[PDB]
Protein backbone atom coordinates (compact mmCIF):
# COMPACT_ATOMS: atom_id res chain seq x y z
CA UNK A 1 0.00 0.00 0.00
CA UNK A 2 0.96 3.67 -0.25
CA UNK A 3 1.50 3.69 -4.01
CA UNK A 4 -0.34 6.99 -4.42
CA UNK A 5 2.07 8.64 -1.99
CA UNK A 6 4.99 7.10 -3.90
CA UNK A 7 3.68 8.34 -7.26
CA UNK A 8 3.03 11.70 -5.63
CA UNK A 9 6.63 12.01 -4.42
CA UNK A 10 7.90 11.19 -7.91
CA UNK A 11 5.52 13.69 -9.53
CA UNK A 12 6.91 16.43 -7.29
CA UNK A 13 10.50 15.45 -8.07
CA UNK A 14 9.62 15.56 -11.78
CA UNK A 15 7.81 18.89 -11.46
CA UNK A 16 4.45 17.37 -12.47
CA UNK A 17 2.52 18.12 -9.29
CA UNK A 18 -0.42 19.65 -11.14
CA UNK A 19 -0.76 16.64 -13.42
CA UNK A 20 -0.70 14.22 -10.49
CA UNK A 21 -3.48 16.08 -8.69
CA UNK A 22 -5.67 15.51 -11.76
CA UNK A 23 -4.96 11.79 -11.47
CA UNK A 24 -5.91 11.80 -7.78
CA UNK A 25 -9.17 13.54 -8.62
CA UNK A 26 -10.00 11.00 -11.35
CA UNK A 27 -9.06 8.05 -9.16
CA UNK A 28 -11.07 9.39 -6.21
CA UNK A 29 -14.31 8.94 -8.15
CA UNK A 30 -13.98 5.22 -7.40
CA UNK A 31 -13.96 5.57 -3.62
CA UNK A 32 -17.17 4.76 -1.70
CA UNK A 33 -19.14 7.96 -1.14
CA UNK A 34 -22.03 9.51 0.79
CA UNK A 35 -24.77 11.17 -1.27
CA UNK A 36 -26.63 12.68 1.68
CA UNK A 37 -25.17 14.91 4.40
CA UNK A 38 -26.90 12.59 6.85
CA UNK A 39 -25.18 9.57 5.30
CA UNK A 40 -21.80 11.05 6.25
CA UNK A 41 -19.62 8.33 7.79
CA UNK A 42 -17.92 10.45 10.46
CA UNK A 43 -18.39 12.78 13.44
CA UNK A 44 -18.11 16.37 12.22
CA UNK A 45 -18.64 17.98 15.62
CA UNK A 46 -16.30 21.00 15.77
CA UNK A 47 -13.57 21.01 18.42
CA UNK A 48 -13.31 24.08 20.65
CA UNK A 49 -9.67 25.18 20.42
CA UNK A 50 -9.96 28.55 22.12
CA UNK A 51 -12.40 30.20 24.46
CA UNK A 52 -13.42 33.83 24.43
CA UNK A 53 -14.04 36.07 27.47
CA UNK A 54 -16.51 34.29 29.73
CA UNK A 55 -17.38 37.87 30.68
CA UNK A 56 -19.30 39.22 27.68
CA UNK A 57 -21.07 35.91 27.01
CA UNK A 58 -23.48 38.05 24.98
CA UNK A 59 -23.93 37.80 21.21
CA UNK A 60 -20.31 37.98 20.06
CA UNK A 61 -19.40 36.13 16.89
CA UNK A 62 -17.53 32.84 17.20
CA UNK A 63 -14.72 31.86 14.84
CA UNK A 64 -15.07 28.62 12.88
CA UNK A 65 -11.92 27.22 11.31
CA UNK A 66 -12.67 25.45 8.04
CA UNK A 67 -10.09 22.69 7.67
CA UNK A 68 -8.25 22.73 4.35
CA UNK A 69 -7.81 19.97 1.76
CA UNK A 70 -4.16 19.12 2.52
CA UNK A 71 -3.73 15.35 2.86
CA UNK A 72 -1.16 16.01 5.61
CA UNK A 73 -3.62 18.14 7.56
CA UNK A 74 -6.33 17.46 10.10
CA UNK A 75 -7.06 18.46 13.75
CA UNK A 76 -3.64 20.07 14.09
CA UNK A 77 -4.19 22.74 11.41
CA UNK A 78 -5.40 25.56 13.67
CA UNK A 79 -3.51 24.72 16.86
CA UNK A 80 -0.97 27.57 16.57
CA UNK A 81 -3.41 30.17 15.25
CA UNK A 82 -6.10 29.35 17.82
CA UNK A 83 -3.87 30.08 20.80
CA UNK A 84 -4.01 33.77 19.82
CA UNK A 85 -7.79 33.81 20.19
CA UNK A 86 -7.74 32.49 23.75
CA UNK A 87 -9.57 35.00 25.97
CA UNK A 88 -10.63 36.88 22.81
CA UNK A 89 -13.02 34.68 20.82
CA UNK A 90 -14.28 31.12 20.87
CA UNK A 91 -12.60 29.20 18.04
CA UNK A 92 -14.21 26.04 16.66
CA UNK A 93 -12.29 23.83 14.22
CA UNK A 94 -14.59 21.85 11.90
CA UNK A 95 -13.33 18.68 10.13
CA UNK A 96 -13.53 18.31 6.36
CA UNK A 97 -15.63 15.22 5.41
CA UNK A 98 -13.71 12.35 3.84
CA UNK A 99 -10.48 12.41 5.83
CA UNK A 100 -9.52 10.82 9.13
CA UNK A 101 -8.85 5.01 5.90
CA UNK A 102 -12.50 4.06 5.42
CA UNK A 103 -14.11 7.51 5.54
CA UNK A 104 -16.66 7.95 2.76
CA UNK A 105 -16.00 10.73 0.25
CA UNK A 106 -18.67 13.32 -0.56
CA UNK A 107 -20.60 12.70 -3.77
CA UNK A 108 -20.41 16.43 -4.46
CA UNK A 109 -19.19 19.57 -2.67
CA UNK A 110 -22.65 20.71 -1.55
CA UNK A 111 -23.25 17.43 0.25
CA UNK A 112 -20.06 17.86 2.25
CA UNK A 113 -20.90 21.52 2.92
CA UNK A 114 -24.32 20.61 4.31
CA UNK A 115 -22.79 18.02 6.64
CA UNK A 116 -20.43 20.70 7.94
CA UNK A 117 -23.19 23.30 8.15
CA UNK A 118 -25.31 21.15 10.46
CA UNK A 119 -22.40 20.36 12.78
CA UNK A 120 -21.46 24.05 12.91
CA UNK A 121 -24.94 25.43 13.55
CA UNK A 122 -25.45 22.93 16.37
CA UNK A 123 -22.16 23.86 18.03
CA UNK A 124 -22.43 27.64 17.57
CA UNK A 125 -25.99 27.88 18.88
CA UNK A 126 -27.25 31.47 18.81
CA UNK A 127 -23.82 33.06 18.34
CA UNK A 128 -23.04 34.71 14.98
CA UNK A 129 -20.46 32.76 12.98
CA UNK A 130 -17.34 33.97 11.16
CA UNK A 131 -15.73 31.36 8.89
CA UNK A 132 -11.96 31.23 8.52
CA UNK A 133 -9.89 29.19 6.09
CA UNK A 134 -6.38 29.07 4.62
CA UNK A 135 -5.66 28.42 0.93
CA UNK A 136 -7.86 25.51 -0.12
CA UNK A 137 -9.56 26.03 3.23
CA UNK A 138 -10.21 29.67 2.34
CA UNK A 139 -11.93 28.66 -0.89
CA UNK A 140 -13.98 26.13 1.13
CA UNK A 141 -14.89 28.74 3.74
CA UNK A 142 -16.51 30.87 1.08
CA UNK A 143 -18.38 28.00 -0.54
CA UNK A 144 -19.58 26.99 2.92
CA UNK A 145 -20.66 30.56 3.61
CA UNK A 146 -22.79 30.66 0.49
CA UNK A 147 -24.30 27.25 1.28
CA UNK A 148 -25.23 28.33 4.82
CA UNK A 149 -26.91 31.40 3.35
CA UNK A 150 -28.90 29.59 0.66
CA UNK A 151 -29.60 26.14 2.10
CA UNK A 152 -29.65 26.88 5.83
CA UNK A 153 -30.93 30.45 5.74
CA UNK A 154 -27.99 31.31 7.98
CA UNK A 155 -25.42 33.55 6.26
CA UNK A 156 -22.34 33.96 8.47
CA UNK A 157 -21.44 37.37 9.92
CA UNK A 158 -18.19 37.27 7.99
CA UNK A 159 -15.56 35.24 6.18
CA UNK A 160 -11.80 35.31 6.72
CA UNK A 161 -9.90 34.11 3.65
CA UNK A 162 -6.23 33.52 4.37
CA UNK A 163 -4.13 33.46 1.18
CA UNK A 164 -6.82 32.27 -1.28
CA UNK A 165 -6.01 31.60 -4.94
CA UNK A 166 -9.41 31.42 -6.68
CA UNK A 167 -9.93 30.39 -10.28
CA UNK A 168 -8.87 33.29 -12.45
CA UNK A 169 -5.72 33.75 -10.42
CA UNK A 170 -4.03 30.35 -10.47
CA UNK A 171 -0.78 31.39 -12.14
CA UNK A 172 1.12 31.43 -8.82
CA UNK A 173 -0.12 27.92 -7.94
CA UNK A 174 1.03 26.73 -11.35
CA UNK A 175 4.41 28.46 -11.19
CA UNK A 176 5.12 27.28 -7.62
CA UNK A 177 3.51 23.84 -7.98
CA UNK A 178 6.78 22.12 -7.08
CA UNK A 179 7.10 24.13 -3.85
CA UNK A 180 3.44 23.55 -3.05
CA UNK A 181 4.06 19.83 -3.44
CA UNK A 182 7.28 19.83 -1.44
CA UNK A 183 5.51 21.86 1.22
CA UNK A 184 2.96 19.08 1.47
CA UNK A 185 5.64 16.45 2.08
CA UNK A 186 7.51 18.73 4.45
CA UNK A 187 5.56 19.31 7.64
CA UNK A 188 3.79 15.96 7.33
CA UNK A 189 3.43 14.49 10.83
CA UNK A 190 3.18 11.03 9.30
CA UNK A 191 3.10 9.60 5.75
CA UNK A 192 0.01 10.80 3.88
CA UNK A 193 -2.34 7.87 3.35
CA UNK A 194 -3.60 7.09 -0.13
CA UNK A 195 -7.16 7.57 1.19
CA UNK A 196 -6.37 11.13 2.29
CA UNK A 197 -4.48 11.92 -0.91
CA UNK A 198 -7.57 10.77 -2.80
CA UNK A 199 -9.79 13.01 -0.67
CA UNK A 200 -7.49 15.95 -1.43
CA UNK A 201 -7.73 15.29 -5.15
CA UNK A 202 -11.51 15.08 -5.00
CA UNK A 203 -11.89 18.40 -3.21
CA UNK A 204 -9.41 20.07 -5.56
CA UNK A 205 -11.62 19.06 -8.48
CA UNK A 206 -14.74 20.27 -6.65
CA UNK A 207 -13.19 23.70 -6.23
CA UNK A 208 -12.42 23.91 -9.96
CA UNK A 209 -16.01 23.26 -11.04
CA UNK A 210 -18.99 25.63 -11.57
CA UNK A 211 -19.48 27.54 -8.29
CA UNK A 212 -22.10 30.27 -9.10
CA UNK A 213 -23.06 31.56 -5.65
CA UNK A 214 -21.34 34.50 -4.00
CA UNK A 215 -21.79 34.95 -0.24
CA UNK A 216 -23.33 38.19 1.01
CA UNK A 217 -21.02 38.08 4.05
CA UNK A 218 -18.18 40.64 4.27
CA UNK A 219 -14.74 39.17 3.61
CA UNK A 220 -11.39 39.84 5.23
CA UNK A 221 -8.58 39.03 2.80
CA UNK A 222 -5.36 38.12 4.60
CA UNK A 223 -2.33 37.98 2.28
CA UNK A 224 1.19 36.61 2.65
CA UNK A 225 3.89 39.28 2.14
CA UNK A 226 6.68 37.14 0.73
CA UNK A 227 6.64 34.97 -2.45
CA UNK A 228 6.72 31.21 -1.91
CA UNK A 229 9.08 30.80 -4.85
CA UNK A 230 10.85 32.70 -7.60
CA UNK A 231 8.49 34.85 -9.66
CA UNK A 232 9.17 36.90 -12.77
CA UNK A 233 7.82 40.42 -12.19
CA UNK A 234 6.37 40.54 -15.70
CA UNK A 235 3.86 37.77 -14.90
CA UNK A 236 1.94 40.23 -12.76
CA UNK A 237 0.98 40.17 -9.06
CA UNK A 238 1.78 36.86 -7.32
CA UNK A 239 -0.20 37.74 -4.17
CA UNK A 240 -3.41 36.01 -3.08
CA UNK A 241 -6.69 37.53 -4.30
CA UNK A 242 -10.43 37.80 -3.67
CA UNK A 243 -12.92 39.83 -5.65
CA UNK A 244 -14.26 42.89 -3.80
CA UNK A 245 -13.04 42.14 -0.22
CA UNK A 246 -14.42 44.21 2.67
CA UNK A 247 -10.90 44.60 4.05
CA UNK A 248 -7.41 43.50 3.02
CA UNK A 249 -4.64 42.74 5.52
CA UNK A 250 -1.01 41.91 4.76
CA UNK A 251 1.02 39.78 7.14
CA UNK A 252 4.61 38.57 7.27
CA UNK A 253 5.65 35.21 5.86
CA UNK A 254 4.89 33.32 2.66
CA UNK A 255 1.93 31.15 1.65
CA UNK A 256 3.01 28.57 4.24
CA UNK A 257 4.98 30.48 6.88
CA UNK A 258 2.34 33.18 7.24
CA UNK A 259 0.42 30.57 9.23
CA UNK A 260 3.38 28.52 10.49
CA UNK A 261 5.58 31.28 11.93
CA UNK A 262 3.32 34.34 11.90
CA UNK A 263 -0.05 33.03 13.07
CA UNK A 264 -0.17 35.79 15.71
CA UNK A 265 -0.18 38.38 12.91
CA UNK A 266 -3.08 36.60 11.24
CA UNK A 267 -5.04 36.44 14.50
CA UNK A 268 -4.30 40.12 15.11
CA UNK A 269 -5.74 41.09 11.71
CA UNK A 270 -8.85 39.02 12.35
CA UNK A 271 -9.55 40.45 15.82
CA UNK A 272 -9.13 44.07 14.72
CA UNK A 273 -11.42 43.38 11.76
CA UNK A 274 -14.08 41.69 13.91
CA UNK A 275 -14.17 44.70 16.21
CA UNK A 276 -14.73 46.96 13.21
CA UNK B 1 -3.78 -4.97 -0.45
CA UNK B 2 -3.13 -1.70 -2.26
CA UNK B 3 -5.47 1.22 -2.92
CA UNK B 4 -5.33 0.88 -6.71
CA UNK B 5 -6.50 -2.73 -6.40
CA UNK B 6 -9.30 -1.64 -4.09
CA UNK B 7 -10.37 1.14 -6.48
CA UNK B 8 -10.20 -1.24 -9.43
CA UNK B 9 -12.40 -3.71 -7.54
CA UNK B 10 -15.04 -1.01 -7.10
CA UNK B 11 -14.67 0.14 -10.70
CA UNK B 12 -15.44 -3.39 -11.90
CA UNK B 13 -18.42 -3.60 -9.52
CA UNK B 14 -19.71 -0.35 -11.00
CA UNK B 15 -19.00 -1.54 -14.54
CA UNK B 16 -16.35 1.13 -15.21
CA UNK B 17 -13.42 -1.09 -16.25
CA UNK B 18 -12.42 1.02 -19.24
CA UNK B 19 -12.41 4.24 -17.24
CA UNK B 20 -10.24 2.79 -14.51
CA UNK B 21 -7.79 1.29 -16.98
CA UNK B 22 -7.38 4.87 -18.26
CA UNK B 23 -6.64 6.01 -14.70
CA UNK B 24 -4.06 3.25 -14.38
CA UNK B 25 -2.36 4.36 -17.59
CA UNK B 26 -2.26 8.01 -16.51
CA UNK B 27 -0.91 7.06 -13.09
CA UNK B 28 1.76 4.80 -14.59
CA UNK B 29 3.49 7.92 -15.94
CA UNK B 30 4.73 8.65 -12.42
CA UNK B 31 6.48 5.30 -12.01
CA UNK B 32 10.25 5.04 -12.63
CA UNK B 33 10.91 3.72 -16.12
CA UNK B 34 13.58 2.50 -18.54
CA UNK B 35 14.02 4.33 -21.84
CA UNK B 36 16.67 1.98 -23.17
CA UNK B 37 16.23 -1.79 -23.53
CA UNK B 38 19.76 -2.09 -22.18
CA UNK B 39 18.47 -0.14 -19.18
CA UNK B 40 15.70 -2.68 -18.54
CA UNK B 41 15.18 -3.96 -15.00
CA UNK B 42 14.56 -7.69 -14.53
CA UNK B 43 16.05 -10.66 -16.37
CA UNK B 44 13.89 -11.44 -19.39
CA UNK B 45 15.46 -14.87 -19.94
CA UNK B 46 12.69 -17.05 -21.40
CA UNK B 47 11.67 -20.08 -19.34
CA UNK B 48 11.53 -23.52 -20.97
CA UNK B 49 8.11 -24.98 -20.13
CA UNK B 50 8.05 -27.84 -22.63
CA UNK B 51 10.68 -29.83 -24.50
CA UNK B 52 10.41 -31.09 -28.06
CA UNK B 53 11.87 -34.32 -29.54
CA UNK B 54 15.66 -34.65 -29.37
CA UNK B 55 15.53 -36.39 -32.76
CA UNK B 56 15.48 -32.91 -34.32
CA UNK B 57 17.28 -29.80 -33.06
CA UNK B 58 18.32 -27.47 -35.88
CA UNK B 59 15.46 -26.54 -38.21
CA UNK B 60 12.33 -27.10 -36.14
CA UNK B 61 10.75 -23.85 -35.01
CA UNK B 62 10.45 -23.28 -31.26
CA UNK B 63 7.35 -21.71 -29.70
CA UNK B 64 7.69 -18.53 -27.70
CA UNK B 65 4.79 -17.59 -25.47
CA UNK B 66 4.44 -13.82 -25.20
CA UNK B 67 3.15 -13.01 -21.71
CA UNK B 68 -0.01 -10.88 -21.68
CA UNK B 69 -0.80 -7.70 -19.76
CA UNK B 70 -3.01 -9.19 -17.01
CA UNK B 71 -1.90 -7.86 -13.61
CA UNK B 72 -2.75 -11.26 -12.09
CA UNK B 73 -0.68 -13.14 -14.65
CA UNK B 74 2.99 -13.95 -15.06
CA UNK B 75 4.99 -17.25 -15.17
CA UNK B 76 1.72 -19.17 -14.70
CA UNK B 77 0.05 -18.08 -17.95
CA UNK B 78 1.16 -20.81 -20.36
CA UNK B 79 1.48 -23.71 -17.90
CA UNK B 80 -1.69 -25.57 -18.88
CA UNK B 81 -1.16 -24.99 -22.61
CA UNK B 82 2.54 -25.93 -22.55
CA UNK B 83 1.67 -29.41 -21.31
CA UNK B 84 0.35 -30.33 -24.76
CA UNK B 85 3.64 -29.37 -26.40
CA UNK B 86 5.77 -31.72 -24.32
CA UNK B 87 7.44 -34.17 -26.74
CA UNK B 88 6.26 -32.00 -29.63
CA UNK B 89 7.93 -28.58 -29.53
CA UNK B 90 10.15 -26.56 -27.26
CA UNK B 91 7.93 -23.94 -25.63
CA UNK B 92 9.62 -20.89 -24.11
CA UNK B 93 7.73 -18.27 -22.09
CA UNK B 94 9.09 -14.72 -22.16
CA UNK B 95 8.24 -12.26 -19.34
CA UNK B 96 6.64 -8.88 -20.17
CA UNK B 97 8.95 -6.07 -18.89
CA UNK B 98 7.62 -4.10 -15.91
CA UNK B 99 5.92 -6.78 -13.83
CA UNK B 100 7.44 -7.67 -10.45
CA UNK B 101 6.86 -1.85 -7.34
CA UNK B 102 10.59 -2.03 -8.08
CA UNK B 103 10.42 -3.24 -11.69
CA UNK B 104 10.93 -0.25 -14.00
CA UNK B 105 8.16 0.31 -16.55
CA UNK B 106 9.07 0.68 -20.22
CA UNK B 107 9.10 4.26 -21.50
CA UNK B 108 7.32 3.04 -24.64
CA UNK B 109 6.26 -0.26 -26.23
CA UNK B 110 9.20 -0.47 -28.65
CA UNK B 111 11.65 -0.30 -25.73
CA UNK B 112 9.98 -3.25 -24.00
CA UNK B 113 9.78 -5.12 -27.31
CA UNK B 114 13.50 -4.61 -27.94
CA UNK B 115 14.33 -5.97 -24.51
CA UNK B 116 12.22 -9.04 -25.24
CA UNK B 117 13.68 -9.51 -28.72
CA UNK B 118 17.25 -9.60 -27.40
CA UNK B 119 16.32 -12.16 -24.75
CA UNK B 120 14.44 -14.34 -27.24
CA UNK B 121 17.12 -14.36 -29.93
CA UNK B 122 19.69 -15.31 -27.31
CA UNK B 123 17.54 -18.21 -26.07
CA UNK B 124 16.34 -19.49 -29.44
CA UNK B 125 19.79 -19.81 -30.97
CA UNK B 126 19.52 -20.68 -34.66
CA UNK B 127 16.08 -22.28 -34.27
CA UNK B 128 13.25 -20.42 -36.04
CA UNK B 129 10.74 -18.84 -33.69
CA UNK B 130 6.95 -18.79 -33.73
CA UNK B 131 5.42 -16.24 -31.36
CA UNK B 132 2.24 -17.09 -29.49
CA UNK B 133 0.00 -14.85 -27.44
CA UNK B 134 -3.49 -14.72 -25.97
CA UNK B 135 -5.72 -11.63 -26.13
CA UNK B 136 -3.61 -8.65 -25.11
CA UNK B 137 -0.69 -11.05 -25.42
CA UNK B 138 -1.75 -11.81 -28.99
CA UNK B 139 -1.59 -8.12 -29.87
CA UNK B 140 1.82 -7.98 -28.17
CA UNK B 141 3.00 -11.06 -30.09
CA UNK B 142 2.29 -9.34 -33.39
CA UNK B 143 3.87 -6.06 -32.31
CA UNK B 144 6.94 -8.04 -31.23
CA UNK B 145 7.04 -9.86 -34.57
CA UNK B 146 7.03 -6.56 -36.45
CA UNK B 147 9.80 -5.14 -34.25
CA UNK B 148 11.86 -8.31 -34.70
CA UNK B 149 11.56 -7.87 -38.47
CA UNK B 150 12.03 -4.09 -38.65
CA UNK B 151 14.71 -3.57 -35.99
CA UNK B 152 16.34 -6.96 -35.49
CA UNK B 153 16.48 -8.18 -39.09
CA UNK B 154 14.76 -11.39 -38.06
CA UNK B 155 11.05 -11.81 -38.75
CA UNK B 156 9.71 -14.80 -36.81
CA UNK B 157 8.62 -17.87 -38.77
CA UNK B 158 5.02 -17.35 -37.73
CA UNK B 159 2.63 -15.86 -35.19
CA UNK B 160 -0.19 -17.61 -33.32
CA UNK B 161 -2.84 -15.11 -32.24
CA UNK B 162 -5.24 -16.58 -29.70
CA UNK B 163 -8.46 -14.53 -29.55
CA UNK B 164 -7.03 -11.11 -30.47
CA UNK B 165 -9.27 -8.03 -30.38
CA UNK B 166 -7.22 -5.40 -32.29
CA UNK B 167 -8.09 -1.67 -32.59
CA UNK B 168 -11.16 -1.22 -34.77
CA UNK B 169 -12.51 -4.63 -33.75
CA UNK B 170 -12.70 -4.47 -29.96
CA UNK B 171 -16.36 -3.62 -29.39
CA UNK B 172 -17.19 -7.12 -28.11
CA UNK B 173 -14.37 -7.07 -25.56
CA UNK B 174 -15.34 -3.54 -24.50
CA UNK B 175 -18.98 -4.54 -24.06
CA UNK B 176 -17.75 -7.47 -21.99
CA UNK B 177 -15.28 -5.34 -20.01
CA UNK B 178 -17.02 -6.19 -16.73
CA UNK B 179 -16.29 -9.90 -17.20
CA UNK B 180 -12.69 -9.07 -18.06
CA UNK B 181 -12.44 -7.27 -14.74
CA UNK B 182 -14.17 -10.06 -12.83
CA UNK B 183 -11.88 -12.55 -14.53
CA UNK B 184 -8.84 -10.69 -13.23
CA UNK B 185 -9.94 -10.92 -9.61
CA UNK B 186 -11.39 -14.42 -10.07
CA UNK B 187 -7.97 -15.49 -11.30
CA UNK B 188 -5.51 -14.07 -8.80
CA UNK B 189 -3.32 -16.47 -6.82
CA UNK B 190 -2.42 -13.47 -4.69
CA UNK B 191 -3.72 -9.90 -4.65
CA UNK B 192 -2.73 -7.96 -7.75
CA UNK B 193 -0.09 -5.45 -6.68
CA UNK B 194 -0.69 -1.79 -7.48
CA UNK B 195 2.63 -1.92 -9.35
CA UNK B 196 1.35 -4.60 -11.75
CA UNK B 197 -2.00 -2.88 -12.17
CA UNK B 198 -0.08 0.23 -13.26
CA UNK B 199 2.02 -1.83 -15.68
CA UNK B 200 -1.18 -3.34 -17.08
CA UNK B 201 -2.66 0.11 -17.59
CA UNK B 202 0.48 1.37 -19.30
CA UNK B 203 0.62 -1.50 -21.80
CA UNK B 204 -3.12 -1.20 -22.48
CA UNK B 205 -2.49 2.42 -23.43
CA UNK B 206 0.49 1.36 -25.61
CA UNK B 207 -1.65 -1.13 -27.52
CA UNK B 208 -4.38 1.43 -28.16
CA UNK B 209 -1.84 3.76 -29.75
CA UNK B 210 -1.11 4.06 -33.50
CA UNK B 211 1.05 1.16 -34.70
CA UNK B 212 0.73 0.83 -38.52
CA UNK B 213 3.52 -1.69 -39.07
CA UNK B 214 2.37 -5.16 -40.16
CA UNK B 215 4.55 -8.24 -39.83
CA UNK B 216 5.14 -10.37 -42.94
CA UNK B 217 5.08 -13.51 -40.81
CA UNK B 218 2.20 -15.94 -41.49
CA UNK B 219 -0.62 -15.80 -38.97
CA UNK B 220 -2.67 -18.54 -37.31
CA UNK B 221 -5.84 -17.04 -35.85
CA UNK B 222 -7.34 -19.11 -33.03
CA UNK B 223 -10.88 -18.13 -32.05
CA UNK B 224 -13.10 -18.99 -29.09
CA UNK B 225 -16.44 -20.49 -30.14
CA UNK B 226 -18.59 -19.30 -27.21
CA UNK B 227 -19.43 -15.64 -26.38
CA UNK B 228 -18.04 -14.33 -23.10
CA UNK B 229 -21.20 -12.37 -22.38
CA UNK B 230 -24.55 -11.29 -23.80
CA UNK B 231 -24.45 -10.19 -27.42
CA UNK B 232 -27.57 -10.28 -29.62
CA UNK B 233 -26.89 -11.46 -33.19
CA UNK B 234 -28.28 -8.18 -34.49
CA UNK B 235 -25.02 -6.57 -33.36
CA UNK B 236 -22.83 -8.62 -35.71
CA UNK B 237 -20.02 -11.10 -35.09
CA UNK B 238 -18.55 -11.01 -31.57
CA UNK B 239 -15.54 -13.19 -32.39
CA UNK B 240 -11.87 -12.24 -32.19
CA UNK B 241 -10.43 -10.88 -35.45
CA UNK B 242 -7.28 -10.49 -37.55
CA UNK B 243 -6.94 -9.32 -41.15
CA UNK B 244 -6.38 -12.08 -43.71
CA UNK B 245 -4.84 -14.76 -41.48
CA UNK B 246 -2.95 -17.61 -43.13
CA UNK B 247 -5.13 -20.05 -41.21
CA UNK B 248 -8.09 -19.78 -38.85
CA UNK B 249 -8.94 -22.33 -36.18
CA UNK B 250 -12.05 -22.40 -34.01
CA UNK B 251 -11.79 -24.05 -30.60
CA UNK B 252 -14.29 -24.82 -27.82
CA UNK B 253 -14.82 -22.42 -24.92
CA UNK B 254 -14.93 -18.66 -24.51
CA UNK B 255 -12.29 -15.91 -24.44
CA UNK B 256 -11.03 -17.36 -21.15
CA UNK B 257 -11.95 -21.06 -21.07
CA UNK B 258 -10.27 -21.70 -24.42
CA UNK B 259 -6.90 -21.35 -22.64
CA UNK B 260 -7.83 -23.51 -19.65
CA UNK B 261 -10.38 -26.27 -20.01
CA UNK B 262 -9.73 -26.33 -23.76
CA UNK B 263 -5.98 -25.63 -24.00
CA UNK B 264 -5.40 -29.01 -25.67
CA UNK B 265 -7.56 -27.88 -28.60
CA UNK B 266 -5.47 -24.73 -28.99
CA UNK B 267 -2.22 -26.71 -28.92
CA UNK B 268 -3.68 -29.16 -31.45
CA UNK B 269 -4.43 -26.35 -33.87
CA UNK B 270 -0.95 -24.94 -33.37
CA UNK B 271 0.91 -28.22 -33.92
CA UNK B 272 -1.20 -28.91 -37.02
CA UNK B 273 -0.42 -25.45 -38.38
CA UNK B 274 3.34 -25.66 -37.71
CA UNK B 275 3.45 -28.84 -39.79
CA UNK B 276 1.65 -27.21 -42.71
CA UNK B 277 3.80 -24.09 -42.42
CA UNK B 278 7.01 -26.15 -42.34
Amino acid sequence: AGMFRALFRQAVEDDRYGEFLDVLAEASAFRPQFASPEACSERLDPVLLAGGPTDRAEGRAVLVGCTGTAANGGPHEFLRLSTSFQEERDFLAVPLPGYGGTALLPADLDTALDAQARAILRAAGDAPVVLLGHSGGALLAHELAFRLERAHGAPPAGIVLVDPYPPGHQEPIEVWSRQLGEGLFAGELEPMSDARLLAMGRYARFLAGPRPGRSSAPVLLVRASEPLGDWQEERGDWRAHWDLPHTVADVPGDHFTMMRDHAPAVAEAVLSWLDA
